[PDB]
């Protein structure tokens, strides 16, 4: 399948090359896979959705996404216009309120709750977690990201936005899950990505058109844009054959584009997500 006039980001992980406009996928496009949203909730009731999206926990008074940026993140993942993974099921985990803040102990319980739940739904294609959040190194919050990778859901974070070495923040230090940098529509690394031997991959995270509330798109900008990217990549790649929630992270490294990032420092992977769909 060609989807003509794609966001940036998606023509790119779809490209060997900068500069194209077009999205390659095979058309299976994430189904019967499942994508876990765990951030300020999504608006499911936006038509780009199709009834595919779910609100299933909330932290707060409401499970409603009143900051936006849940809804955006979810998007990329898999809204018909802006996503990857076009068919996957979408499953929202409100732990932020809705300015963007959440306190460590609520972000941990979401995400235990998603090493439970998957057993609640049907995703036999595969379960990943796209976590577009994070704040300062703790174990625990690590600790909690270790669990959910090993219970079997493709983990998908957030390398950051303070142009630092992430090993100092979580939960992008943690080893055993995919820490996702960002990039721009000329294939530099993002002003604001974090950096270092933590980040297994890059992808697209500077001007991402997405999903907005109220019915709404914006583009903005951040890791966090990048992370849903690799995410709904994973679910694709799920979806068709390839790999395995516990082996997609190594798998898309492997099929990665390397070498082709300005500004990335030594010592950090020079690795762009690719979908190896159209070459
Ligand atoms: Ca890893």
């Amino acid at each position: 399948a060609a989807q003509t006039n794609a966001p940036w980001g998606l023509a790119r992980i779809s490209s060997t090359s900068p500069g194209t406009s077009t999205y390659y996928y095979d058309e299976s496009a994430g189904q019967g896979s499942c994508v876990y949203v765990i951030d300020t909730g999504i608006e499911a009731s936006h038509p780009e959705f199709e009834g595919r999206a779910q609100m299933v926990k909330t932290y707060y008074y409401s499970s409603r996404d009143g900051n936006g940026h849940g809804t955006h993140c979810a998007g990329t993942v898999g809204s018909r216009t802006y996503g990857v993974a076009k068919k996957t099921q979408l499953f929202g985990v409100k732990v932020l309120d809705d300015n963007g803040s959440g306190q460590y102990s609520t972000i941990i319980a979401g995400m235990d709750f998603v090493a439970s739940d998957k057993n609640n739904r049907n995703c036999p294609k595969g379960v990943v977690a796209s976590l577009s959040l994070g704040g300062g190194y703790s174990s625990s919050v690590n600790s909690a990201a270790a669990r959910l990778q090993s219970s079997g859901v493709m983990v998908a974070v957030a390398a950051g936005n303070n142009n630092a070495d992430a090993r100092n923040y979580s939960p992008a230090s943690e080893p055993s899950v995919c820490t996702v940098g960002a990039s721009d529509r000329y294939d530099r690394r993002s002003s604001f990505s974090n950096y270092g031997s933590v980040l297994d991959i890059f992808g697209p995270g500077t001007d991402i058109l997405s999903t907005w509330i109220g019915g709404s798109t914006r583009s903005i900008s951040g890791t966090s844009m990048a992370t849903p990217h690799v995410a709904g990549l994973a679910a694709y790649l799920m979806t068709l054959g390839k790999t395995t929630a516990a082996s997609a992270c190594r798998y898309i490294a492997d099929t990665a584009n390397k070498g082709d990032l300005s500004n990335i420092p030594f010592g950090t992977v020079n690795l762009l997500a690719y979908n190896n769909y159209q070459a």
